[PDB]
């Protein structure tokens, strides 16, 4: 493997990026209808988790280039969603608990619309039923670092999506 | 100018790039004598004011690159930690003095600033960040992560906000 750490890099960091090209194009065809503009009208985009900044500086980048125009609050988001389109951002939906909580909270403000897009996607992780509109990937039960995922804070910046070996967390734990 | 709200291009995406891989060298150079290691001694990158999170994505990456393992803390347990507060413009310097003193209460190893775009014509303290990316005369500017009202964060270049932009717009408000 590349990295001493990983035993096996899952997705590379242009694996992402084409796949959230992929994305952006549903989503630009999906809010088409909704005549989203810079200031008087930008789609709210919802970043939840600390890791998840990675994913949603690119992600906001990528949108930007299919024409979707956004603004970006963090939960690591209250303020003026009544009527404004909001995509809830995640960098991991595992058991569904923290994003069903937020969409819940969010729905609170009478947003226009809600939507969730998530990077990686552990669907066998569920504690209660839950699908996003948009999953960038898909992982089983194995546990994964980078592109914001972390150990015990490290291994974040990490550009690919890697398996951590158990000896790192093992000797750590 | 390829972007109808701007009316000149002053860094690409791909010129805060190189530049930013310039300044990871002399980071790695000056923490050579540190032993940043992930878990045990990683760099703790502070990330400050809400649109930072485009250049600390973007920088984290890139500092993994040339062997800086770093975790992150946002702004808007470090005792003996290496500290490196990022800022993606820094202006007047009100708001990195105020970080930076808050964060020496907190016997850090060592504390330095790092800021993607720093405007020195702007200040109100003396201020001199140890790792400067661009520099940019005293022009509004928006994109990589700097807006205008909330908006134009996702733009991937650093550009001079048309003037029509904002004054529509203020009259709107
Ligand atoms: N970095 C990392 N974290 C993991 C992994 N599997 C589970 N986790 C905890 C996820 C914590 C956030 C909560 C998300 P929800 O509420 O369970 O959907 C994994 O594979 N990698
Ligand atoms: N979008 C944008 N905002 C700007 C610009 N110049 C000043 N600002 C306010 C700065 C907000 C953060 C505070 C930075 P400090 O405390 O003044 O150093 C600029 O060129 N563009
Ligand atoms: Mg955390
Ligand atoms: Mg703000």
């Amino acid at each position: 493997c590349k990295y001493d750490f990983a035993t096996s890099v899952l997705f590379t960091e242009a694996e992402l990026h084409t796949r959230m090209r992929g994305v952006a194009q549903r989503i630009a065809d999906d809010y088409s209808n909704c005549n989203l503009k810079p200031l008087e009208n930008p789609l709210v985009i919802v970043s939840v988790l600390k890791g998840s900044f990675v994913f949603t500086a690119d992600m906001v980048r990528i949108l930007g280039d299919f024409g979707v125009p956004t603004r970006v609050e963090f939960l690591r988001g209250l303020c003026d969603i009544r009527g404004k389109h909001v995509l809830v951002l995640e960098d991991i939906l595992d058991t569904a608990l923290t994003l069903r909580e937020v969409v819940d909270s969010l729905k609170k403000s009478e947003p226009a619309s809600i939507k969730t897009l998530v990077a990686i996607d552990k669907p066998g992780g569920r504690k209660i039923p839950f699908t996003a509109e948009y999953v960038v990937a898909d992982v089983p039960n194995v546990f994964v670092v980078g592109y914001g995922l972390d150990y015990d804070q490290s291994y974040r910046e990490v550009r690919d999506v890697v398996i951590l070996k158990p000896s790192v967390y093992e000797t750590w734990g």
